[PDB]
DNA sequence: AGCCGCGGAACAAACTTTTTGATCCGCAACCTACTGGATTGCGGCTCAAAAAGTTTGTTCCGCAACTGTAAATGTAATC
């Protein structure tokens, strides 16, 4: 019912995103405008204020509190996934360092059983945003490392 | 989505602390010796009167967490 109420919304404004080289994306309420050209996302945020005032009305309203511009300068985000400036998804440093701190202690057997099912968790997240991070784990410490907690007992 | 008491506020009559515009009264001046008229004039001191400065009793304004039959759910992450 949340996509129904909003899809001539959606539908407008990508048409408007297309012809100024907008990519447009939603997920329920995280709505992420991306442009190549500079300094025409301000267009693009009136436009989507004047568009969620006409068609679906006054109800719902921008949040002008989390209203966030981003670059190539700084962090750029789009729904937990971190995009490089060399034009990659990854996670992030911080995320992927303790990923392999983890599969590292894994070896060693120093891990409690608690999380054990941290790693497996965190390993089968890592196949969905980055399907190659596990194969970089497979490349410095091994397949016999990996293929020890996506099946373990 | 509704609106509890709490405390500032926006107003508005009363007190209350000075700004102003005369009036006065020593008080040295004349004038000549000295109360010189039958005089003026001049600067501190004081007077309510009233345009300014608080002080205090009343009236609305706003806002929070959740509501009456009602989910413990192996791991990570999204709105």
């Amino acid at each position: 019912i949340s996509n129904i109420v909003m899809s001539s919304f959606d539908e407008e404004i990508s048409s408007f995103c297309k012809e100024n080289k907008i990519s447009y994306s939603r997920y329920a309420d995280d709505l992420t405008f991306s442009t190549n050209e500079r300094d025409v996302l301000g267009l693009a945020h009136q436009k989507v204020k004047t568009t969620l005032i006409r068609f679906f009305g006054t109800r719902i309203i921008i949040n002008n509190n989390k209203i966030v511009y981003s670059s190539k300068a700084h962090n750029r985000h789009v729904t937990g996934v971190t995009l490089t400036n060399n034009n990659k998804l990854s996670l992030g440093r911080e995320r992927k360092r303790y990923i392999t701190s983890l599969v590292f202690k894994f070896k060693e057997g120093k891990l409690s059983n608690v999380d054990i099912n941290h790693l497996r968790g965190l390993i089968g997240f890592a196949y969905n945003i980055e399907p190659a991070f596990i194969e970089r784990l497979e490349k410095k410490y091994g397949e016999s490392t990996i293929k020890s907690i996506k099946k373990y007992s």
